[PDB]
């Protein structure tokens, strides 16, 4: 039924507006008004005819660039006027108020004052829906004049989104906003680019049409809705003001009573409860990224370093007073780290921490061997650690700083009553075990030291406690017998009563050159004689005894007894192979 | 052509364990260990072939009910033991430790004490990997034993997840954890249901493998990971402790210093700073649901109401002291709401607010009409609105209470000096406009009052102001003349100097009866007299003149003169339509 009205691609901006202003669409905001109008714009320019719903009823429109004589229907083309269109459709109370505004376009477009006067009084003769339609119009003359109403509207939204905290920043924001909207809307300068700036400004207005949000990114306030648009230079200018601000605690920017971390603004609160008089805390304002955390208690064993660290903030941790500030501190990968705290909210500016331990009685034999144990577990160089212990200066090791002087206001001390286990407790972790591995001889005790010895192939030279010397002595004698001989002695050494006590007591006074001697030991075991041939001083009689009593079995015997392939004779235990020319 | 070992679908648990215990997979936690074992388990009941990586390197296993007699394959029948299992794969340093533990099942499984005693010392003999495999083992006797060390582990995690702040709640928690784990792991009571209790418990300890997380749901502490498992009764027990705590500000649950809202716990901080002495505020702790908000400033014009509302917290708003607490208030759908505030964080326990206005000189004529206008704008029934004013008692309109007395609690009064526009300022919203529509005659004035009159058909009766009275008399005349003949008079009324002031002044002294008489008016126009018959006195001569001046065009005074489609004869103005048995 309904008949298509033809319209020429190439109708002028004012005609297109006039045409469009017949629409009965009601816009909620700039963005949908903008969106609808460019849908309509696109429909005319693409071929097949669509529906227009107008205040005079539905119609149909066909974009027609190929205008040949052809048939005679309802047509439109650049030289048409409001009267032409009235013939097709009828009255539009809008379109008529429109090109009266068009007619008066030589009174109000005359100067900046005239233009603002028209903008501000546009509601006297227009209503909210039409003002948005004008603000989105194709005639630049008209669309750059009403868009002027929007500058203050956006300023108001930005002030609102900022908060009364932040109000001393209102003027810095309003100047930049005015400066950038002036350049964008300039009628009397940069005139060749006016159509570009107005097109760009429509998109910006679309992005800022329903809510404004202010956030902190890289220690500056950012208006999110401006980013990625021609308004972005507003952010840029504000960033320049923030970049010039002084630095402060944990790398924030400081402005009056506020501080700006990477992703959050905080208020600096003075004289906070439950702390030393003088202590400051933080109170996050506005929109702020970070982590809600659980606090397990206060600790004062940590010292805050200047280094920043890119570590995710753990959701569990402790509070601490660091540099006069209530802070969050936590543990991650065997290190201690600190972060700014606001109640239960941790910010992601993370700094390094260390734990300072005073060695009041120097590096004690117990301390020496537990540090070495901590190094072995953690794959830290034992030689490196030992070098640092010899200088007797301060040193850093696995998250701790060791110092000898009484204090630099720091308080965790080791002393002469330090257990090996006391020192291990400092570093106790997934890898660093506190379990006593030294004070008794057992097979897991043997197992630890045998593997350690694999890793640190001269660990005999660096173990200073008697217990650990005793264990390494046993390991060395297990590695000089070889496999097989050991396999057998294994089945007994852990059940020789008071053997370890034997080995400990001799390591206290005859340790020097001891291990060097063991390296030349060859076992030899006969009915009467059980000897470690080549070692004239040593502590394993008890073990040599139990060895030959266990040698009182399997008497198959040509030149002596025989476990399956080790025919122990008065030459020592031997199974051919080896050497180089058939030796005895 | 390689080991494709067979296994019988029924193989009792001890060997099923023993076989699987050849596994080479290192689990990172209980959830992994439980996963891998159950993967394996379901893989045999299939009857499909699959790879089983072990300490003895790669193998492949399948099985299916009653195995037939004779095949060249190694086969583990329903009654096969570890010996025949070492024919096949060989040596597992752990599977033997297992049968070692199984032998001793008579000594360590005798009492509660001996059971606990074997469970704390399983790491003497098994390693962390084997301990978890044991904790996931199929033989109940063993997994049930080994799971006992997990209770204390789960418990420490809960005390961590809780935090020092609620440490006075540790014992409640610990006690329900003990009570619920004892019943789950019980060996000597409820024996028939031990296989199920144990299976259910595995799922539980898989859900708490990893992290524990506390939260607040419905004003009580919840362990997330317990919910949906056999441990859930711990949550239920704790909820029961919470439902019996006193209620307190904005519907919270009070406990010592803290208040538990629906989804957040907070510390109650006393004597906050920017405040009247005695003012309290909140500080959220732990995991807390809510909304970061922007505060535009402090307001003291709101009263807090005692009634909870389920509406989204607006992200922009104000701060306010209600009930001696620092709170958040915000405007939504033309009403005011409050919410608990913690710094910048608003909780979702929204309460209703109102604004209390003292009508210090009663309902004045401007106040009467300003209220009526807001009503129309809001689609609030005028008749209902007008019944309340007549009662002269307090009443609730559009988020506002109106009272008449004077030092009642809060303070935003009206008085005889108040304009219509002062009253609209109170209700000012998207619908409620502060435009001056009454004080003079324009088309926009007329349009409003004509539409208003459409909706309120007797709005002539309720207006109290000379201005609004004058505005409605013109509406009445307009509607009694009709839409043509008014279509003509519309062209000059707005251009008759001084008319509205004459309508206002007349409505000031002769308003009684005037609209009723105006409603029976009939217009008459000839060169001699322009009149409205049946309205003796009236304020419209200066428009009767203007009508007669306009009566000067278009003449074929056939009966009498004509304009598009109408008459004006010596008897009235007419197009001849709706009436009975024709018309004179």
């Amino acid at each position: 039924l309904r008949d298509v009205i033809l319209v020429s691609k190439d109708i002028p901006e004012q005609l297109c507006d006039a045409l469009f202003f017949y629409t009965s669409h009601n816009p909620k905001d700039y963005a949908d008004a903008f969106a609808v109008r460019q849908k309509f714009d696109r429909n005319l320019q693409t071929g097949k005819q669509f529906k227009f719903e107008t205040v005079c009823g539905l119609f149909l429109l066909k974009g027609v660039d190929k205008i040949t004589p052809g048939v005679p229907a309802k047509v439109l083309k650049a030289t048409s006027k409001l009267a032409d269109l009235e013939d097709i459709f009828g009255v539009s109370p809008f379109a008529r108020k429109y090109r009266e505004l068009l007619k008066t376009a030589c009174q109000w477009s005359l100067t900046v004052e005239a233009l603002d006067v028209r903008a501000q009084t546009l509601d006297e003769i227009f209503d909210p829906t039409e003002i948005l339609w004008l603000q989105v119009a194709a005639k630049i003359h008209v669309s750059s004049m009403a868009m002027r109403r929007l500058v203050g509207e956006v300023t108001a939204k930005v002030m609102d989104a900022l908060g009364s905290n932040l109000s001393a920043l209102f003027q810095i924001f309003k100047q930049q906003i005015v400066r950038i909207f002036q350049k964008a809307l300039a009628i009397f300068e940069n005139v060749s680019e006016l159509p570009q700036r107005i097109a760009a400004l429509k998109m910006a207005f679309a992005k800022c049409a329903r809510s404004i949000t202010v956030v902190v990114m890289e220690r500056t306030l950012v208006v999110r809705e401006f980013a990625g648009t021609c308004l972005a230079s507003i952010n840029g200018a504000v960033a320049k003001f923030f970049e010039e601000l002084p630095n402060g605690f944990m790398g924030a920017k400081i402005f009056t009573t506020l501080a700006f971390f990477k992703e959050a603004a905080v208020r600096i609160v003075e004289n906070i409860p439950n702390a030393p008089r003088g202590t400051k805390g933080f109170e996050v304002v506005g929109n702020a990224k970070g982590t809600q955390v659980v606090v397990r208690g206060m600790r004062n064993d940590l010292t805050l370093l200047d280094q920043k660290a890119d570590i995710p903030v753990e959701s569990e941790g402790w509070s601490a007073i660091l540099g006069g500030h209530l802070c969050y501190v936590f543990r991650s990968g065997d290190r201690f780290y600190a972060a700014p705290l606001s109640g239960n909210f941790a910010l992601h500016d993370v700094h390094c921490c260390e734990r300072v331990v005073c060695l009041s009685d120097g590096v004690t034999p117990e301390i020496n061997d537990g540090l070495i144990l901590a190094a072995i577990y953690s794959s830290f160089s034992v030689a490196e650690l030992v070098a640092a212990i010899k200088k007797g200066e301060p040193f850093k090791f696995l998250g701790h700083k060791f110092v000898y002087a009484k204090d630099a206001a720091v308080s965790f001390t080791l002393a002469k009553a330090a257990t090996i286990a006391d020192v291990l407790r400092l570093f106790q972790s997934a890898r660093v075990k506190v379990e006593d591995v030294w004070s008794s001889l057992t097979e897991k005790s043997f197992e630890f030291w045998r593997l350690a010895y694999g890793k640190v192939r001269n660990l005999e030279e660096f173990v200073k406690t008697c217990f650990c010397k005793a264990q390494m002595a046993i390991v060395i004698l297990a590695t000089v017998l070889g496999e097989g001989i050991w396999h057998l002695v294994s089945q007994v050494i852990y059940k020789v009563g008071g053997l370890f006590t034997k080995v400990v007591d001799f390591c206290e006074k005859y340790w020097k050159g001891f291990c060097a001697q063991l390296k030349r030991a060859k076992l030899i075991v006969t009915e009467t004689l059980c000897v470690l041939k080549g070692v004239a001083q040593h502590c394993f009689q008890l073990l040599l005894d139990a060895i030959q009593f266990m040698y009182k079995s399997f008497r198959k015997c040509a030149l002596g007894r025989i476990h399956g392939d080790l025919l122990f004779w008065k030459g020592g235990v031997h199974k051919i192979i080896q050497e180089g020319d058939e030796i005895w």
